[PDB]
């Protein structure tokens, strides 16, 4: 399945694109010409942190966020598979200190 993902940046800018259910959101975003922050690309840091506003993802390949943070809606975009249409706020690394 191919879902629709909308990213909302720190300045209010928006990006909307197709995201295959078998591709990481970060990779789908790059295919769509969006430059997002990232570093390890392995789910082991907080650089690519984003926050789900709606929709759901599978970020089980990640291991940096604890259940609390995940409950609040934080997602590691570099290891997140979309499971439905999503609206995610990017550049949220600052929230994870
Ligand atoms: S870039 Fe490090 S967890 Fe995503």
């Amino acid at each position: 399945a191919v879902y629709k993902v909308k990213l909302v940046g720190p300045e209010g800018e928006e990006h909307e694109f197709d995201a295959p259910d078998d591709a990481y959101i970060l990779d789908a975003a790059e295919t769509a010409g969006v430059e997002l922050p990232y570093s390890c690309r392995a789910g082991a840091c907080s650089t690519c942190a984003g926050k789900i506003e709606s929709g759901s993802v599978d970020q089980s390949d990640g291991s940096f966020l604890d259940d609390g943070q995940q409950e609040e809606g934080y997602v590691l975009t570099c290891v997140s598979y979309p499971k439905s249409d999503c609206v995610i706020h990017t550049h949220k690394e600052g929230d994870l200190y």
